[PDB]
């Protein structure tokens, strides 16, 4: 297991997106994970559609929030998810309009990382690829993050309110971190990314609700 890895450099990560004023973070986190596995299995990197999930996952609440596991389960039973091109993102709750002719991938279930275990999360990222994770992103310090490894003692490990994508991990100036892809546009953080403290007692609850799809 490498001490550092960045899947962006391997071509497993699509450009940073902007969810807008819709609580669809769970959909973006879910598609990012699927995009990573699709690349690993087919060699092709394509943008999958979060709107497909927002509109069709009946177990989630669309722009009102949802779980990534429910998203993977929908893709499995639906036997597919459309490409962004075939089901563009509008940031609004609308009726399910899944188009089978636009299917770009599918999945056959998901696996969850044991709750609170950052070590298992590290092993998963190294062996499988990008992993979907949930965190507390309610702090002002998070909203205005600009550089360095983020850590705020005020972050809650129990108040999970946002979903992002762990695309790697490493160390910066002696501080271990997780490389996180957010969905608030490129103008946020460091070109849409944030480095979050790793092995600092599950900061912000990073390993409390992690999962990845199986293909
Ligand atoms: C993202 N922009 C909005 N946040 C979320 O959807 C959170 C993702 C991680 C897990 C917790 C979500 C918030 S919630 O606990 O209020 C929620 C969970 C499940 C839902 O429906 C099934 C709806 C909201």
């Amino acid at each position: 297991t490498p001490d550092s890895i960045d899947y962006r450099k391997k071509g497993y990560v699509t450009p940073v997106k902007n969810q807008g004023q819709c609580g669809s973070c769970w959909a973006f986190s879910s598609v990012g994970a699927l995009e990573g596995q699709l690349k690993k299995k087919t060699g092709k990197l394509l943008n999958l559609s979060p709107q497909n999930l927002v509109d069709c996952v009946s177990e989630n609440d669309g722009c009102g929030g949802g779980y990534m596991t429910n998203a993977f389960q929908y893709v499995q039973r639906n036997r597919g998810i459309d490409s962004e091109d075939a089901y563009p993102y509008v940031g609004q709750d609308e009726s399910c309009m899944y188009n089978p002719t636009g299917k770009a991938a599918k999945c056959r279930g998901y696996r969850e990382i044991p709750e609170g275990n950052e070590k298992a999360l590290k092993r998963a990222v190294a062996r499988v690829g990008p992993v979907s994770v949930a965190i507390d992103a309610s702090l002002t310090s998070f909203q205005f993050y600009s550089k360095g490894v983020y850590y705020d003692e005020n972050c809650s490990s129990d108040n999970l309110n946002h979903a992002v994508l762990a695309v790697g991990y490493g160390i910066q100036k002696g501080n271990k971190h997780w490389i996180i892809k957010n969905s608030w546009g490129e103008s946020w953080g460091n070109k849409g990314y944030i480095l979050m403290a790793r092995n600092k007692n599950n900061a912000c609850g990073i390993a409390n609700l992690a999962s990845f799809p199986k293909m």
